[PDB]
DNA sequence: CTGGATCCAG
DNA sequence: CTGGATCCAG
DNA sequence: CTGGATCCAG
DNA sequence: CTGGATCCAG
């Protein structure tokens, strides 16, 4: 990846918010690729299209970028506040990208954070812009990102550097599965992934993680089917490609 | 027209 | 944190 | 929806 | 039997 603008595109705007639209979505385009599946390019959705900047045509996820100067508060910028409640409620709800650029117009911090992390909870309603504003009672929206998890946020480009792409959609599939907050309960297939990653290697069995059993018992004391519960959670992971089956018994993470 | 889009600016 | 001024398109 | 339980190919 | 597939309850 390389990290600057092509600044030449934004010559005849005058506004520093239609100038970082231009910049950052062609940024994107020219230097990302699916934080899910590995894809590159991403497909720019067009104009106008509410919370949705770009897809990614292998894997159907789709993406909102929201970027700015300077480092990232918890509060973030929108778009309008009715559409926005209705995206983040959508089949096809959208992640966030967010981009930080300095002030030589190179990309600082790239980030995603996957979509069940903002939900109409997150977002907060504006004031409807006064009578004496070109836009006259247009509502828009902020979103507060205040209760999402550190490990919600998964790093493509960070302070400068550029990250591994294979760490990042390793990272991303997993970050797929996390909840929402600390307050909700364990989740088995949260529990057997931190198994999965306590086993050092690529390749692992049945038997290794049965031995993950008692330790999984204290989490899930009512679980009588611990066994059933570990075999029934490999399947799930590997439908979404983090781990492949073998056959009999038999694993590799992926 | 109306109603989406940008995030800047202070 | 809050309120706008640009842009874009059906 | 997810946690707990059941089924049966091989 | 063993491990992948499926069902049922709240
Ligand atoms: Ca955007
Ligand atoms: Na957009
Ligand atoms: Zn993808």
């Amino acid at each position: 990846m390389e990290l600057h603008f092509n600044l030449e595109l934004v010559e005849t705007y005058k506004s520093n918010s239609q100038k970082a639209r231009i910049l950052t979505e062609d940024w994107v385009y020219r230097q990302s690729y699916c934080p899910n599946c590995g894809n590159n390019p991403l497909n720019h959705f067009e104009n106008n299209r509410p919370v949705a900047d770009f897809y990614c045509n292998h894997c159907s996820e789709e993406f909102e970028l929201k970027s700015k100067k300077g480092n990232f508060s918890s509060t973030i910028n929108d778009g309008a506040y009715a559409t926005m409640m209705k995206r983040v409620q959508a089949d096809n709800n959208p992640n966030f990208f967010f981009l930080t650029y300095t002030k030589n117009f190179e990309v600082n911090n790239f980030l995603v954070l996957p979509k069940q992390f903002v939900t109409p909870k997150s977002i907060i309603q504006r004031k409807p812009l006064a009578p004496t504003a070109n836009r006259a009672g247009w509502i828009g929206c902020n979103i507060d990102l205040s209760q999402v998890p550190s490990k919600g946020r998964i790093f493509l480009v960070q302070d400068g550097q550029v990250r591994d792409p294979e760490k990042v959609t390793k990272e991303f599939k997993q970050g797929l599965f996390l909840r929402k907050s600390s307050l909700s309960s364990r989740g088995w297939t949260i529990e057997i992934l931190n198994c999965i990653d306590k086993i050092e290697g690529s390749e692992f069995t049945l038997e290794d993680m049965y031995r993950f059993e008692s330790d999984l018992k204290n989490i899930f004391v009512k679980n009588n089917h611990i066994k059933e519960k570990i075999r029934q959670q490999l399947q799930i992971l590997r439908d979404k490609e983090i781990i492949e089956f073998k056959g009999r018994g038999k694993y590799r993470k992926l």
